[PDB]
């Protein structure tokens, strides 16, 4: 039997390694990977690698691995695929631990935008979790945390991550990470998957895949929202992408709203991305 290397970046930045046999298909890694996270919760999350275009992909737990990284490394992430809308009410708290290292990536990244209070509430928290109680030894005037909390940094910032700190003396890791998690899950891009696209006109606009439903960001005005009930099929051909929506009550034919990707590829990953935020959480 002949085993590939793989090597996985953790959401805590290190990097797993293991061997597979080079047949495997994508859920044996996977298995290894939440076995070595002691994660039980496990169907939340998956694992990404790049392509020959480099686009972020999700490994297909169904299909061998040869045949989905094709001529690429077997590198991959291991991320968050399903944001939970509560997550409260996951079992564990391990999940919730997973859950808050990916977002504080999707914040630092800029993939989920904050204001400046709730970025420094939020690194607050994450602070009191890895830190514990607040500590003016190691704190000064000139203080500047190791951990990275937003897409820019700066003093003032800082500042707040500290003054929030000092009131959450004696709440404890998983506590903290429950705050987080309550404060993070209000963002409005929280867990909202974006793929640049146009629409039939040829405008730029982007369409967010969530737990709620499709979203078209056309402009800062002119969000068009899609709850799952609404859209009837999902569909791609060549470099297009297909929404069907319901006619409401008494209307005779649902809509079609077609948009232009920018390959085939994009197509097919939003279709499939899609299709897997309906399967999911048409029962969760
Ligand atoms: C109950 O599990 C599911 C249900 C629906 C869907 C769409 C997916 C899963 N899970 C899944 O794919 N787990 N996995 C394996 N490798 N990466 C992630």
């Amino acid at each position: 039997p002949k085993s590939m290397q793989c090597k996985v970046i953790l959401l805590d930045g290190s990097e797993y390694t293991c061997d597979v046999e080079k047949r495997s298909r994508g859920q044996v890694l996977f298995d290894k990977v939440c076995e070595h996270l002691n994660l039980l919760e496990k169907d939340y999350f998956g694992l990404t690698y790049r392509d020959a275009e480099n686009q972020k992909n999700w490994l297909d737990p169904a299909k061998e691995i040869k045949k989905q990284v094709r001529s690429g490394a077997w590198h991959f992430s291991f991320n968050v695929k399903f944001y939970p809308p509560d997550p409260a009410q996951l079992s564990e708290d391990i999940t919730r631990y997973y859950l808050c290292l990916q977002l504080r990536d999707d914040i630092v990244s800029g993939r989920l935008p904050c204001s400046f209070v709730t970025l420094a509430l939020l690194g607050s928290y994450t602070v009191q979790s890895e830190l514990g109680d607040y500590d003016p030894d190691e704190c000064g005037s000139d203080y500047i945390s190791e951990f990275r909390f937003a897409p820019n940094h700066t003093k003032e910032l800082e500042d707040k991550v500290i003054e929030l700190h000092k009131s959450h003396r004696g709440m404890t890791p998983a506590e903290a990470e429950m705050h987080f998690l309550e404060n993070a899950k209000k963002l409005s891009m929280y867990g909202v998957d974006l793929h640049h696209a146009k629409d039939s006109e040829g405008v730029e606009i982007m369409l967010g895949v969530c737990a709620s439903g499709l979203l078209i960001y056309r402009d800062r005005l002119r969000i068009n929202r899609f709850a799952w009930p609404k859209v009837l099929k999902i569909s791609y051909k060549r470099n297009n992408f297909y929404i069907k929506i319901r006619p409401g009550e008494f209307e005779q034919f649902e809509s079609t709203i077609g948009f232009k990707l920018p390959n085939h590829r994009a197509a097919k990953r939003l279709w499939k991305v899609c299709v897997e935020h309906h399967t999911f959480f048409r029962l969760l």
